[PDB]
């Protein structure tokens, strides 16, 4: 099952890095949601979820079909609370009706990684919008109440290996946890995005505890949390050496992260050998908006 990037019609960079500014000028608006942290974590975790229903045996899921568009991966129990991130997107599709679903998703998760001073991402264009009967079945996204090995495996699926899924899991820096979205609740209100979730990791007193849906979560009395997968990165002696070099090193975090999520936002999409490089994004602060 292939498929095959095609660039919308006549649209070139430009057109894309005025997308890119609708959603970041949108991201310094409404700066109000979740306690003031705005939409910048969830529309990371939108991307990653759009994506991360990839299975790499069949080239089923994946970002390329825009398919969470459709109720059933919508409403899939692992997805919730991505809906603010569709709501803040509504807008930005009706301005550039256009662009295809795919597309818009992905790129709001690099427009906030951006804007929240996080490496730059390239980005391809070319996803186009699939078929209902195209949408993954529910149940692809990954669980948090396991441990590494259950990471290490689930991650083969989407052909991350560990160095891939530690940067990944970075993102977990950003935003928080919501009790009725997840069972899981808190995190603090972080949206700048940096290698503070491997210092925390490694530097704060973790607590077993039970929170009030009665699921297990280590949290520090300075207030921050880790879900079970999170702290299962210090409990693997693989995982570990790269949470400290990670936590160690800034520069090379970024740069890891970077190719690791362009990557995930890419996985299932076959790119013509003439299709155009990569678009580099430019900050509304470079641009000087
Ligand atoms: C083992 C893998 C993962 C698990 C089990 C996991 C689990 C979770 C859970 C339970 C939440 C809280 C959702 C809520 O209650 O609103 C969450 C939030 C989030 N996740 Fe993950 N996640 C994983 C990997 C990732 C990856 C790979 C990324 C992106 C690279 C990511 C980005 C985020 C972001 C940015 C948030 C914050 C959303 C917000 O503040 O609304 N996650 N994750
Ligand atoms: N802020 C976070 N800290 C640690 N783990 C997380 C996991 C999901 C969302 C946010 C966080």
């Amino acid at each position: 099952l292939v498929h095959v990037a095609s660039v919308e019609k006549g649209r070139s960079y430009e057109d894309f890095q005025k997308v890119y500014n609708a959603i970041a000028l949108k991201l310094r608006e409404d700066d109000e949601y979740d306690n003031y942290i705005g939409y910048g974590p969830v529309l990371v975790r939108l991307a990653w979820h759009i994506s991360g229903t990839w299975d790499k045996h069949d080239n089923t899921g994946g970002s390329y079909g825009g398919t969470y568009r459709f109720k059933k991966e919508f409403n899939d129990p692992s997805n919730a609370g991505l809906q603010n991130g569709f709501k803040f997107l509504e807008p930005i599709h009706k301005e550039f009706p256009w662009i295809s679903s795919g597309d818009l998703f992905s790129l709001g998760g690099v427009t906030a990684v951006q804007e929240m001073q996080g490496p730059k991402i390239p980005w391809r264009c070319g996803r186009v919008d699939t078929p209902e009967d195209t949408t993954p079945d529910n149940g692809r996204l990954p669980d948090a109440d396991k441990d590494a090995g259950y990471v290490r495996t689930f991650f083969q699926r989407l052909n991350m290996n560990d160095r891939e899924v530690v940067a990944l899991m970075g993102a977990h820096a950003l935003g928080k946890t919501h009790l009725k979205n997840s069972g899981y609740e808190g995190g603090g209100a972080n949206n700048v995005f940096t290698n503070e979730f491997y210092l925390n990791l490694l530097n704060e007193d973790w607590k077993l505890e039970k929170n009030d849906a009665n699921n297990e979560q280590w949290d520090s009395k300075s207030g921050y949390m880790m879900l079970p997968t999170d702290y299962s990165l210090i409990q693997d002696p693989k995982y570990l050496s790269i949470v400290k070099e990670y936590a160690n090193d800034q520069d090379k975090f970024f740069k890891d992260f970077s190719k690791a999520f362009e990557k995930l936002l890419e996985n299932g999409i076959t790119f013509p050998k003439d299709a155009p490089s990569p678009f580099i994004f430019k900050t509304l602060e470079e641009q000087g908006l």
